[PDB]
RNA sequence: GAGCUGUAAGUAAGCUUUGAUCCAGAGAUUUCCGAAUGGGGAAACCCAGCAUGAGUUAUGUCAUGUUAUCGAUAUGUGAAUACAUAGCAUAUCAGAAGGCACACCCGGAGAACUGAAACAUCUUAGUACCCGGAGGAAGAGAAAGAAAAUUCGAUUCCCUUAGUAGCGGCGAGCGAAACGGGAAGAGCCCAAACCAACAAGCUUGCUUGUUGGGGUUGUAGGACACUCUACGGAGUUACAAAGGACGACAUUAGACGAAUCAUCUGGAAAGAUGAAUCAAAGAAGGUAAUAAUCCUGUAGUCGAAAAUGUUGUCUCUCUUGAGUGGAUCCUGAGUACGACGGAGCACGUGAAAUUCCGUCGGAAUCUGGGAGGACCAUCUCCUAAGGCUAAAUACUCUCUAGUGACCGAUAGUGAACAGUACCGUGAGGGAAAGGUGAAAAGCACCCCGGAAGGGGAGUGAAAUAGAACCUGAAACCGUGUGCUUACAAGUAGUCAGAGCCCGUUAAUGGGUGAUGGCGUGCCUUUUGUAGAAUGAACCGGCGAGUUACGAUUUGAUGCAAGGUU
RNA sequence: GAGGGUAGCGGAGAAAUUCCAAUCGAACCUGGAGAUAGCUGGUUCUCUCCGAAAUAGCUUUAGGGCUAGCCUCAAGUGAUGA
RNA sequence: GACAAUGGUAGGAGAGCGUUCUAAGGGCGUUGAAGCAUGAUCGUAAGGACAUGUGGAGCGCUUAGAAGUGAGAAUGCCGGUGUGAGUAGCGAAAGACGGGUGAGAAUCCCGUCCACCGAUUGACUAAGGUUUCCAGAGGAAGGCUCGUCCGCUCUGGGUUAGUCGGGUCCUAAGCUGAGGCCGACAGGCGUAGGCGAUGGAUAACAGGUUGAUAUUCCUGUACCACCUAUAAUCGUUUUAAUCG
RNA sequence: GACUCGGUGAAAUCAUAGUACCUGUGAAGAUGCAGGUUACCCGCGACAGGACGGAAAGACCCCGUGGAGCUUUACUGUAGCC
């Protein structure tokens, strides 16, 4: 489960192998948004004059997995209650720091 | 615990880590109509009285309360009539009224088509429909019983008895019960004798009334007579009733939750190939193809501020129990029964006992009364004419969790997008209509054209996936061609056969057809159909011996004087 | 002309079986209800073996039914068949 | 191996083909499943393969089990598409020409001439309908042709009351009806009283003005109810003026 | 109106149709059968002899132990009345 400001790694499509950022998340559908993959092109018509553009689309939440802040792997991530406060951890190591 | 302002996409303007949107519990607000209730009315509107209040020099206007009819409880008053009464008035209370899944239950009233190969007794059937009353169940229920043993011991329901006994134009048909095996199990309160009080007549004797206590039954019990005895038991599901404490579970939101990498093909891998790992988890669904290890989850474990629902332990609240005498007193009256007319009991009034309704008659009192299928005698069993009562049983418009050798868009609900289009004055009847792509990346720009449409370019793995969007059959409509046809008489094929054109699942091949022989569609129904007898415009989809319970016969299999529940 | 009344086992009729929502020897709608139909129509893949009847008798029977005759399958007996 | 048999309707008997689903086993599939299309293939029949094109995610085989298991006919039910056929019809009637607008004009707009109704094809008010009304834009469908037009599509607008017609007034027929009478239930009737116009009562006229309203808006001049002030007349409130 | 040209454009019906006549034959009145006799291929305007032409599961007739309305000294009841 992966935050808005995240860096990850894309494990599955066209762009397998690339890391990013998150920058969208839209939780209704599951689907976030990486900068630098899975780029479009739209024919927008004049609003000036449009053109083709190039912008990024949604991607499934489950092709992408987050990086083990030590080792640098990608890894699934578990919770813990420190100060009556939840957590998160990478499964290989310790604490996962998200802040923004 | 990071996004959010419905389906619902946009833009704008905003909200949110000082915790939003979202989920559960509890509150607040809740226009008008509708039983509709201040009066009226063509529902969703019109018109008022009274009391407060705002405003106005004052009217008009506005705001908030209250005002139906029956019923209950008080008070006052009182007609024909003197007292009285019927009424009348005022004030408190809020008892009824309407609706439903009203499916199942209990009552009132109650058909016909049909079967009997016609039809009337009978049957369909106490069924459909209509009306009333209710509950989570209702009804029944504690022997005036069943029986004929050496008896049993409230009611209801299941299995058997058994398609037996019986009833029946003895026709068609209708059709039990006791015994036996089980589920569940529970018993109680009055009326009366009597006693103690209070009260009115009355003459203080009696009568009657009111409260309380007592008391409840059959091999007779209780009153009375007498002799032995006391707070432990009981309780809100009947048996009398209220309300507190502290607990324990279960709902109604949730939380944590193990383990995988690489290459090949490809638009994309979960597939193939190779090497690993978890398992109290290899249920399931998603993810750009088919995933135990990517996501949501699963096995397992944890969790409640608040409100409900159960359930314990205290509290609480009630309350003596035996024996002998047995026939002195009490023990349910217009009742039980009878006659006449009907109905219900499996039973058609009959050998009809047994149980109810209408109209008339009308008992007995323990040496009593009732039943044991007319009646009599003896035996056996019971004790009517007052009431209450859980569980085992029936149903599903709903809610929660699941399941299927159930359907897959002409199917499955009428309805996957609707009791809506539409039809009818009305009651009422009642459709058709699912699928772009993994992702909108939904075709910038150029050209012809008023536009609609189109050709390029571009997106995409694919655009003969372009929104009339998955696949895209047949009828039907066209364009181009290889062979053939303007002297010919036809159910349109078949057998023989030159010429011309091609070249296959490669085998004594394929297309066309000058000319010759033979040849009156199909189905149904008939003695007999080319029939001028019926049916079909054509193509597609849909459309007719099934299932439950009994009987009989055959095959198979197990055991056998036994077999089987 | 407007506002009203009479309703199907019924109403209305200067009388015709006449009218009661383009329908009347008994309106329309929903239910009993899949009424009943000894009558007509229909009833869906293939091959192999055998193969009738259109007649007695009774029948509120005559284009229906029942028993017998004639077909088929299985087992049995054994000259009973032509 | 020898011998024999083998037409067939009602109808009896036997052996099989194919469809959907389930169980167990064993397989195929993005190097392309089902479906659809074509072929000169195989089996005694129902039927089974293989190859190529299209298609884009599921499906066979073996043995056994279970059935909504097979269509050419029912004046069958639903959908689609033909034939008749470029055929019948295009719903009472008088138009002609010039100019305009437009991609496009017999059919739209403007003008002149001609024609038809005129106890009416003219002008008012009711029922009934319910936005059809007006302006700007449009031309896919509707309009029995056409269309630049429209009662059609889109966007935005439009209905003004003390006196007009209803209510805050009255009653007819009829309908309801507190108490009441009757009735298996449901309910039927009816007294006082209510409701109910098609009738009775009841105060406003002339002119101006919009694309769309007018006795309603504006100007002028009126009338009718009700309330408060300013007042002559008011004189126990019997009476008196007053009201009743 | 019909007929020719421009616009628009249905319907009943329909087993498939390359659909002649005569004398016969035949379920006894033939475009489809036999033996002959006629006839080059394709339209348009007209006529009504045949296709037992279309339309409506004959209303006449008979049948069904089918319905309904009406009558009476048919059978059985019954509202009422005495
Ligand atoms: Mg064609």
């Amino acid at each position: 489960h992966i935050k808005k400001g995240d860096n990850v790694k894309v494990i599955a499509g066209k762009d397998k192998g690339k890391e990013g950022k998150v920058i969208a998340t839209l939780p209704k559908k599951d689907r976030v948004v990486v900068e630098g993959v899975n780029i479009m092109k739209k024919h927008q018509k004049p609003t000036p004059e449009g053109g083709i553009l190039e912008t990024e689309a949604a991607i499934h939440v489950s092709n992408v997995q987050l990086l083990d802040p030590k080792t640098n792997e990608p890894t699934r991530v578990g919770y813990k209650f420190v100060d009556g406060k939840k957590v998160r951890i990478a499964k290989k190591s310790g604490e996962e720091i998200k802040s923004n």
